[PDB]
Parts: C-alpha cells; sequence; structure tokens
C-alpha cells in the first residue's frame, strides 16, 4: 500500500538530514527523485536540442559516419535512417561536430558525477565500503542512452548497475510512459522539474549485502489515442561497475538475481 516515490535533496542527505527515510527507502523501494544534484533542466535540453538538431538537419553521410556499425557497441546513433538512440561511455565515442562533442562530454561528465555522488550516499546509508574502497568502485564504467521519439509490451525488469540517473522530457499530452513496482503497485514516474529520477540497481543490492532494493520498472508505448503529443525524451545513465568487481553468487540467487554461471564467487563481466 505504500506506493509513493519520494524525494531527497542530494546536499541534505550530505549534510546528515534524513537519514532513517534515505535507508528504509533504498532497503524497501530502491527509488526516488533527487533535488540538488548538479543537474539542471536547461543543460538537458541544450544536450537534447544539438541531437534533435542532428536528427533533423545532419546530411545521409553525415548520419552514416556517427551511427554504430553493430548495436552491440554502445556508441554512437541508431534509427537514423517509433525512437532514434544516442549512446556514449567514456572513451570511444562518436560525435557529429567539435560543438555536439563539447556539450556532449560535459553533459556525459555532469551525470557521471551526479551518479557518483548518489552511489557514494547510498554506500555511505548502508555502512558499506566495497573491496579496493569506495573510490575505485565509483570509478567505473558507465554507459549514457539517449532517446527521442520523435511525433509488443516488455516484462519489467530491474538493473544491472549500481544506480541509473534518468532525466525525461514531458510529453505535451500528459502520458507517462515511464512505471516502476512500488509496494505491490505500478507507478507512474512522471517528469519532475529539477529533479533527477534514480533507480537503484542489482550491483547496489549486492555491494552492499542485500540492503538495497533493485525495483523492476517498464516503458510503456502509448495506445492509438495518446500518440498525438507523445513526444518525449529520455536520458538514462548507468553507473555500471569496474568489469573485474566481483560478487557472491550465492547471495545473487538469494536476492531474485537470475544468474546462469557456477561458483563460489564471480565478476560483473562473467555475468554481462
Amino acid at each position: 500500500m505504500d506506493t509513493t516515490v519520494p524525494t531527497f535533496s542530494l546536499a541534505e542527505l550530505q549534510q546528515g538530514l534524513h537519514q532513517d527515510e534515505f535507508r528504509r527507502c533504498l532497503r524497501d523501494k530502491g527509488l526516488f527523485y533527487l533535488t540538488d544534484c548538479g543537474l539542471t533542466d536547461t543543460e538537458l535540453k541544450s544536450a537534447k536540442d544539438l541531437v534533435i538538431d542532428f536528427f533533423e538537419h545532419g546530411s545521409e553521410a553525415e548520419k552514416r559516419a556517427v551511427t554504430s556499425p553493430v548495436p552491440t557497441m554502445r556508441r554512437g546513433f541508431t534509427g537514423l535512417e517509433y525512437s532514434m538512440c544516442y549512446s556514449m561511455g567514456t572513451a570511444d565515442n562518436l560525435f557529429p561536430s567539435g560543438d555536439f562533442e563539447r556539450i556532449w562530454t560535459q553533459y556525459f561528465d555532469r551525470q557521471y558525477t551526479a551518479s557518483r555522488a548518489v552511489a557514494r550516499e547510498v554506500l555511505r546509508a548502508t555502512g558499506t565500503e566495497p573491496d579496493g574502497g569506495v573510490e575505485a568502485f565509483l570509478d567505473c564504467e558507465p554507459l549514457l542512452r539517449f532517446r527521442y521519439f520523435p511525433q509488443l509490451r516488455m516484462a519489467p525488469h530491474y538493473d544491472l548497475s549500481m544506480v541509473t540517473l534518468i532525466q525525461q522530457t514531458p510529453c505535451a499530452n500528459g502520458f507517462v510512459s515511464l512505471q516502476a513496482e512500488v509496494g505491490g503497485a505500478f507507478t507512474d514516474l512522471p517528469y519532475r522539474p529539477d529533479a533527477v529520477l534514480v533507480f537503484c540497481g542489482a550491483i547496489a543490492t549486492l555491494v552492499t549485502g542485500g540492503q538495497v532494493k533493485a525495483p523492476r520498472h517498464h516503458v510503456a508505448a502509448p495506445r492509438r489515442d495518446q500518440i498525438a503529443g507523445s513526444s518525449r525524451t529520455s536520458s538514462v545513465f548507468f553507473l555500471r561497475p569496474n568489469a573485474d568487481f566481483t560478487f557472491s553468487v550465492p547471495l545473487a540467487r538469494e536476492c531474485g538475481f537470475d544468474v546462469s554461471l557456477d561458483g563460489e564467487t564471480a565478476t560483473f563481466q562473467d555475468w554481462i
């Protein structure tokens, strides 16, 4: 019956406020909105604008040169020809211009910085020090995925991340595509001004010894009668651990994560 998603200010958590509520949210829900974490709506709009500019005005040759040769390589564009996707990591990125690169590099850096800070709070709140220290655990291999929807329903999934940070722009018609399972119900997760949405992922669960929930979520597509005015974007930053991050295979099964492999321990690399 507790199906609401709370909001916290990162700065306030860093000051040691709302400790008990933040800890309970992590354990029972594993998601929350976050303000005051160094992200702006304005910076999201600028990053968005320049990619949409490219979608609409880039030539065929320019588009091919920054298109992912194979989608498995999670760098560059897909769907340039439902949605176009732009993906970035920490290296080996594809950029259509110097200004695009500056804008998107800076946007990636701020998202990565905010994800590290929230993850730092998740670790602190549960008394967790990862093997090799907090800092080396958070200096990792993130992935950013931006989707733009101009103009079969999948089952809810949890993320294979420490945390995932999600910014979106709303639909003009009010449709909310993002939902999570909270307290036994599906709960809408709309655009909120000056707040980012944070999911805890399975790595948060494992690294903390099972103190953090990794909630399942999904993205609905609009029905036929909600398609006018359904244009939207989402920006999803996955804070993924280093490939050699090590966890207990037993604890993972115990937590309800599908793990196919055997042994006492495995690495994130093994799993993904």
